[PDB]
């Protein structure tokens, strides 16, 4: 089990002003550290956030969090469940800021809620340095869904933070799962993100900010636009037919118009990954994520995700029999036989 620690700096808070925190399981024989960002959509105005506080309160507050959590999938310490990093130091950072991990705004007399996702990540890193992170060789910042987009928005800031604090030997890398979205046309008929950024005082990576300029920071929430601006190594996991993408696209006996729409979506996603050398993109319709216990089962071209991640580790020391760029080319959901059932 991973044990809860509420942040010692209690001014770094969840939406309702309660302290943020992290769950930790140490592995003293390892210099690898995995910091995982939870997902769960976002909220973008007072009324929408009030609704989320009524029925999704754990995503807005630490008041009811349990003392422990079980590590699963890539967070499991069992070699059979996690062939990749079973012996690593494990950290799960709960998502309680509703801001895609981008915010830097406290509660005040003018703000009902605090949006501190970017500050939560930096404070977790700072407090872990005194618990053994100072001796790390690799810090892998991973996350799923909104947490996968959070990786893209925060990995370079973590690298800069450790350099400025005096830890130049720690290699910072990112693993973005299910957070690579397209700003495409809906099947049946970006603004919420634009409103959200203003509501949150949201921040984006500096090189991406300088390309798109004032008012256009929303562009940096889209993987294919922010990824080329990043300096840290980043591995991208993305289903070609992601269920969250299809939900925003208003897709739910398929006739020609919808067949062409779905085929074009897969082709567009595959195109955006052509120049991403570390990636795993199976041709599946799914909402499943990398902390599930059976994450080992899917394969692309005969290679599993735990294997591809191991090959990525070797590449950062091409490799015979150890590939890192794995994107399906078949054009319809479940044309890969290993897709989750
Ligand atoms: C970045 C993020 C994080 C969580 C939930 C949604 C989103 C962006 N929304 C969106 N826009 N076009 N497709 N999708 C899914
Ligand atoms: C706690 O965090 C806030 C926001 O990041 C910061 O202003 C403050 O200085 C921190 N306190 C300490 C003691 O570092």
């Amino acid at each position: 089990d991973l044990r809860l620690h509420l942040l010692l700096n209690t001014s770094v808070t969840c939406n309702d002003g309660s302290p943020a925190g992290y769950y930790l399981k140490e592995s003293r024989g390892s210099r690898r550290w995995l910091l995982f960002l939870e997902g769960g959509w976002y909220c973008f105005n007072r009324e929408n956030c009030d609704s989320r506080y009524d029925t999704m309160r754990r995503l807005m507050s630490s008041r009811d969090w349990p003392r422990t959590r079980t590590g699963t999938g890539i967070l499991s310490s069992q070699p059979e469940e996690n062939p990749y990093w079973w012996n690593a130091n494990m950290v799960f950072i709960p998502y309680c800021s509703s801001d895609v991990w981008s915010g830097a705004s406290s509660k005040s007399e003018k703000n009902e809620y605090a949006f501190m996702g970017a500050l939560i990540i930096q404070e977790v890193v700072r407090e872990l340095l005194g618990r053994g992170l100072s001796g790390a060789k690799v810090l892998l910042l991973a996350g799923s869904s909104a947490g996968g987009t959070g990786v893209l928005l925060n990995v370079d800031r973590v690298a800069e933070q450790l350099e400025k604090l005096g830890y130049p030997a720690i290699q910072v890398r990112g693993l973005a799962d299910s957070g690579w979205f397209l700003d495409n046309k809906q099947y049946r008929h970006t603004e919420a993100i634009r409103r959200g950024i203003r509501y949150w005082n949201g921040v984006v990576p500096e090189r991406c900010r300088r390309q798109f300029q004032e008012g256009e920071e929303w562009n940096c929430f889209f993987g294919y636009k922010v990824y080329p601006t990043l300096r840290s190594p980043v591995f991208v996991v993305q289903w070609l037919f992601d269920e969250a993408q299809l939900t925003v696209d208003n897709v739910h006996p398929v006739q020609e118009g919808l067949r062409l729409y779905i085929q074009n979506l897969g082709r567009e996603l595959r195109h955006t990954l052509k120049d991403v050398p570390a990636s795993f993109a199976p041709a599946c319709l799914s909402h499943e994520i990398i902390i599930r216990s059976h994450w080992t089962d899917v394969q692309v071209k005969g290679t599993s995700l735990p294997r591809a991640l191991h090959c990525w580790d070797r590449s950062l020391h091409p490799l015979k029999g150890c590939p890192v760029h794995l994107v399906d080319s078949c054009p319809w959901p479940h044309c890969n036989p290993s897709c989750p059932t």
